[PDB]
């Protein structure tokens, strides 16, 4: 059984059922690690996958890419070879000023500012993690010390205007974002990202369970663009070992 | 003080930060009993509301009335009073085969087939509970005995066309909900309600705690037209109730 | 037989076709005590239904609480047991400086800011009453000597930040709806209030005849505190219409 | 002061503040002589302008073309030369088996299926004609003989997809409209035009006051060639009643 | 062989495939006239056909009126006649102050702010003209000495409030429209028209060949009143224009 | 000065460069690249292979987008900041027009906006249109290498499989909106599927930004003949030939 885009097979991944799906291609590597005999299996794209052992169990570690779509593919794919738990790490910016740099977010529920959701579920359907993994993501992040939130993520299908980012090389942001950010801010959304909202919606009305913890390297309300990424990886490792039956 | 629709004031209240919130006025009391010193305060419309003391904390227990509309107002009166954290109890149909009747469902997303929620945020705001309430009502309803379902509820401004009901009057449904409960199905819903995606969206965007628990009297699977159940649901409530207390 | 929330059968409506469909349950006896024989039929919820006779003909009333969804149950359920005429009686706040506290509003068209309407048919379809049940409140509504108009209605899911209230818990009004009172002020909308657009949608886009007449009790563009003699006076003359609204419907 | 696409002055209406609105240039001068000394006023594009007496009051008749767009041009230039009332006939397809050619169609409410309406009102709003219009046209139809339907237009920016024919160049018509034509049915519109839904939605949030009249021409359920002397007959009777309508509204 | 609202049949069209479909009637012989043996056709409405012969194949030249229904309706029934091209010359006004009055625009997309493309496609298909008919018009454009824009359209259902204008009757604009003149600027749009977005996303979504040429007329920028001479001279080379682009387009 | 956050480039590493090429696959930047005189890497961080080369004497910045108008849209306002105005884009695609074969070569008139970073420029009623000297210079560029060019519009989804009416799924579940959706943009006339044009296409034509999309065809939905092994090798290398000419074309 092959798969178009990811280049591995059921048989690479040795009836691993749970793979974390970082954003970052060389961040795979450094998930695996910390998990017992990591192996390389492929890489194409923005698709870096890896396959190590936690307590005993086989555990996927495949990089999504930036985004919704290059995202879905990886989920996809991975569901075609037999995952059916999915833990989405990555760094993230804060948008509450309560909600400090090194922090920790474990995803309940995401504003879909993205347009892959649409493609699994209409607009109504909610983008909300699977309760199992929440729990064990909101277990391990506080478990390892750090301050963690509870609560809904603004992911969004661009990285400037969709997160109000004005710095940029227009200047400007469509209708649509302007005075977003106050809004999200003032209904109590925690973060941007730009992923949640699709793997969520897609997992969540596909049979496949999922969730989201972000490391927040950036506060919105101190500035636009930018360890905890360490800190983030060993949490999502430690949240598969919780979901591992 | 005084509130315009609930008919009660802030000192009515006792201090109380934490609501349960029934559809059907008459649970009000049933719920109120399961607590200590419960008191009527005011009954207005579909809004019965009382007091009570639960491990020495005041609590209200305000009726809701059937639908997001009503459902906002109380909502929205009570947290003009003090109310921080809300409990949804109710009855649902289930449109999973696996969920039977006695079941209970704790929502962790609503599908916002709801008009209200539109009010407090877009579509793309995710109809969520606050995870701690979602957690209690999960606890809550395990340790009483009952079978219980943590997944995504329907939450629909309807009774009828909105949860595909056919055995109507024109025996009809618009295009948007025709087969709209075969695709729920499949995409994992759990059941149909009419008042959560109201309840968990306007909460979840206004700073407010909220959290549904249901317990199903019907499953969808069998049949369309819907007490063993009722009497377990508002003890799960109040034990949920229990636990968020701080 | 028996329908699971209004907790009534066909045969307890005694051959009713007409409805009078009031939000408050407490309303339902007030506006039966103004026909003959009226009965207390069934009180589940926020449904409390009675019977009553105008002319020699049965006629039910039966509350529906506040909102769409409410709403779309009792029109429902009282149209499985033989109702087609829905007569919504209630008081309402005009958002039009010329529309006083005791006129009266009989709506022509709602806007659809609301989701229950959209259960019928989708916002393209025009939430607009039968014409002869307008005909018939618009001629009791003058009939009464009150002064009357004609007009759309803001027919909203929210009672705050859908009728754009700011006095909150939250102070906020989302972005849809801040600045929505002027709008529709400006587009010449009357009233605001909480079940038209669902009811008219609803019954216009299933054969059956409804219409829309309320009280105005205040008006958000005047300062002025209307005196209780005059809310009374409102309250009861909104039930006497609809009543001969009725009268006018029989056939 | 002058408009920009129909070429009239304000002076050249002579104090007319009702307008009657036929879609077709050739009507108008066939409306303008069913009153007193009608005179053509000006003739630029689908616009054709002539201005009558009615009653000793003045009264413009002006063309608005096919659709919404060039209607919303009509209604707007007119009213910026002091028009306030505006009276739509028109021909139009019944969907409803119950609705048989000849017969007479009052708008109570517009399907808003085209894209003009939404330039003036979002698509909650209704688009619902003034009532003392709707009422003057139904009486005015009812006293030509015809029988009159009120109920739900609906309101297509296309003449083929959106008015699902399939009998077309590509003989498709596009998912939204797939099975529209059943659903309306279903739901009780009673038939399609262009213009209904630009027309009220535009007025009744602009405060002015419109309705639409408009005669059977063809039956959707049965055929689209209609028969001459019977289409001959009905458009002569729909003119007669659209300036009777403007009597009612006058007086 | 016959269609419902142009008069003419496919033998009238003498073997046309390519028509060039201005919005104004009175355009029609003007551009008839500036090819071999015209022919008047047809007058009905807003629809006035004439054929004429260029480089000996027939070529017809056919009224739009205002607006993409009646655009709508010409198209395809000029579709059902044989029709496979069409060349769309209008009016405009720009919104771009470097697009001068006098230029020339070619559409390469229209913003979709109609109605009636809807009726073809849903809206995320580009408003997008044939690629061919493009080419021919920047070339015929750019041969004629006018400077030449490519660029985006925005299309509108309405001249006034979907225009951003605010010298009207009620001097308002709904709120999707305010300050929608700013956000076209800003992102590069080049002018305003009525009927382009219906006209392109009906044609690539029907397997028609269709394209977009403009002269124009007013600036938004600066001023409402075109200087007579200078828009009789840019009209003239406009219809120039899309009959050489029209040649380069017949096969 | 500033380094840009994703593609870990300054503007003096373009070397004045303001005409980027952007393929889908960072292992397809060095490939483009070396098609031009003295390609140098700049940086890969993430999907985001970025190479500088000359041609004719001019900089011009190759640059991966990775899958998906998302990563698309922070390649092409990165490299917008450092001075890059006009942006090629070279990829694979999946033709559903029976008259499309595999080799075939499609340059984007517009886009179907099956994505949602289009709607972060620009609402759904703007047109996702390439400028109109990019499409010119395309395919004239496709033309000229002999290869067989269809001018048409491209559906761009956010998804490889429900928005492109994909089946063999885990689900094997398409939500109702692309339930159909297949036939009826082949009935519209609906060239290709891909994934990146929607967004590039808009967000440059609403951003003052020059933009087209060239396409190598290597497969064909309707066909279930098995592509060619040479076919496909040949398009892979034909379709970067003409993006750096359709480039030349743009230059000057
Ligand atoms: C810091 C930060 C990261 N991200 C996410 C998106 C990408 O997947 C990843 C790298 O930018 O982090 C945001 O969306 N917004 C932010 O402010
Ligand atoms: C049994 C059942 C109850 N409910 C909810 C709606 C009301 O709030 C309440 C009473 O009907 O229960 C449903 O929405 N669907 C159902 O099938
Ligand atoms: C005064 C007032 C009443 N109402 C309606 C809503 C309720 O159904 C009823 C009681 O508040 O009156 C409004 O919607 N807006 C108003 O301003
Ligand atoms: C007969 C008929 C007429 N019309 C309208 C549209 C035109 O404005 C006018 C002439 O065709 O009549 C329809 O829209 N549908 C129909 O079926
Ligand atoms: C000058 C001008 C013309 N037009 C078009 C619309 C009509 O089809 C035609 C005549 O006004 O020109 C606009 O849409 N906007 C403008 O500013
Ligand atoms: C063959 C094919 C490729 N693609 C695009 C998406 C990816 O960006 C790239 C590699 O799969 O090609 C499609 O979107 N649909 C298709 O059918
Ligand atoms: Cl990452
Ligand atoms: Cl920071
Ligand atoms: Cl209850
Ligand atoms: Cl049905
Ligand atoms: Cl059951
Ligand atoms: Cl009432
Ligand atoms: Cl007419
Ligand atoms: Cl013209
Ligand atoms: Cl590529
Ligand atoms: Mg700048
Ligand atoms: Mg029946
Ligand atoms: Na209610
Ligand atoms: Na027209
Ligand atoms: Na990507």
């Amino acid at each position: 059984k092959t798969v178009f885009h990811l280049g591995v097979t059921e048989a690479d991944l040795n009836g691993a059922t749970l793979a974390i799906i970082p954003g970052d291609p060389a961040r795979v590597q450094k998930i695996a690690e910390l998990m017992d005999n990591p192996v390389f299996l492929a890489s194409h794209r923005e698709y870096t996958v890896y396959r190590a052992e936690l307590d005993g169990q086989s555990v996927v570690v495949c990089s999504t890419g930036i985004g919704g779509p290059s995202t879905s593919i990886a989920v996809e794919e991975l569901a075609q070879l037999g995952v059916r738990t999915f833990l989405r790490v990555g760094t993230t910016g804060a948008i509450q000023p309560h909600v400090n740099v090194g922090d920790m977010i474990v995803t309940t529920g995401s504003v879909r500012l993205d347009g892959a959701s649409l493609h699994f579920a209409p607009m109504e359907f909610p983008a909300v993690p699977d309760f199992d993994v929440a729990t064990a993501m909101k277990a391990a992040a506080q478990e390892s010390g750090a301050t963690v939130h509870m609560g809904v993520t603004a992911s969004s299908d661009t990285f400037y205007p969709g997160q109000e980012r004005y710095d940029t090389f227009t200047g400007r942001v469509v209708r649509r974002f302007q005075g977003s950010m106050k809004e999200w801010q003032d209904m109590g959304v925690l973060n941007f990202e730009m992923e949640s909202a699709t793997l969520l919606t897609m997992c969540a009305s596909s049979g496949l369970k999922a969730g989201c913890v972000a490391g927040v390297i950036i506060n919105r309300t101190q500035k636009e663009i930018p360890e905890t990424e360490a800190r983030s990886i060993k949490v999502v490792v430690e949240a598969a070992r919780k979901m591992l039956k």
